[PDB]
């Protein structure tokens, strides 16, 4: 079902989090977006697997308005691009995406898509695929509580290149009093957005866990009931890895509804 996983100790540190297993993550997943007339995929953004046929993402990743059949959802993947044995692939039958989503302050920073299948089952369940469990709409995890975040995003800011291996990043959800405007930059923080991330520093020169360009879309889970929750999705952050400046995230509790409607068959 949801939030299991055959975790396994990641080994190979990186600049922002460390190298993972697809297994340890098997919700995470991969969206290429293809460019005019076939001249080869694009990695776009990640994707939180929620059912067999459903995937949340965030709603800027698609500012670009893609043509639907343009894009690619990949699941069960560990590298980016080099194809996994036990992936399953899936092509975008239709896609939503916020209606209010605010482009200048990433405003309700979510969008979900629709796997492509003749059948009303995309997905099989698997090792490598698996749903994540929706928080429940109750759920009001403790102050700095001990999550993780996955993508295949940059590994720093100006960096031209995606990970070619899903990385992993632990980070700490933060206390409603830090996750404001005066600790981004003045930018706005609204009430559907949440700050989590790395709260070390000091010793010379740290590489801090965060997310970062690429790394949309994906998850920030949390332990929740012995499961991984579904928390937040990765929107939006000053850099990657700033020193006391927190990523922001979509509370996903807040569109539990929205993404429970738009699910109509
Ligand atoms: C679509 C997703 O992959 C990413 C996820 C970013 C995750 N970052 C993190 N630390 N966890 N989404 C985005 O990149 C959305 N855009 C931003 O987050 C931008 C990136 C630009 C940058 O390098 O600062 N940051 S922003 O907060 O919306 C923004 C910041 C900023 C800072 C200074 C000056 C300006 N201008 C141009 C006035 C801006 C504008 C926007």
């Amino acid at each position: 079902t949801c939030g299991l996983r055959q975790y396994s100790q990641p080994q190979f540190r990186i600049k922002g989090g460390l190298f993972a297993d697809i297994a340890s993550h098997p919700w995470q997943a991969a969206i290429f977006a293809k460019h005019r007339r076939s001249p080869g995929e694009r990695f776009l953004c990640g994707g939180i697997l929620i059912s067999s046929c459903w995937i949340l993402s965030a709603a800027h990743c698609f500012q670009e308005r893609f043509p639907p059949h343009h894009l690619t959802v990949i699941l069960g993947r560990t590298y980016r691009v080099v194809p996994g044995e036990e992936e399953q692939k899936f092509e975008v039958e239709k896609y939503i995406v916020h209606k209010e989503f605010d482009d200048d302050t990433y405003d309700n920073d979510i969008a979900l898509l629709q796997l492509k299948s003749d059948s009303s089952r995309c997905a099989q369940e698997s090792s490598v695929v698996r749903t994540v469990c929706l928080p429940p709409a109750d759920l009001q995890l403790p102050d700095w509580t001990e999550c993780e975040l996955s993508g295949y995003g940059k590994h720093e800011a100006l960096s031209p290149f995606y990970s070619e291996r899903l990385k992993e990043a632990h980070v700490r959800l933060y206390p409603s009093s830090r996750c404001t405007s005066q600790h981004l930059l003045n930018r706005t923080v609204t009430d559907n957005m949440l700050c989590a991330g790395d709260t070390r520093s000091g010793g010379p020169q740290a590489n801090l866990h965060d997310a970062c360009q690429g790394d949309s879309g994906g998850p920030l889970v949390c332990l929740n009931d012995g499961r991984m929750t579904l928390v937040g999705i990765i929107s939006w952050g000053l850099g990657c890895g700033q020193k006391d400046v927190p990523g922001v995230y979509t509370k996903v509790t807040n569109y539990l509804d929205w993404i429970r409607d738009n699910m109509r068959p």
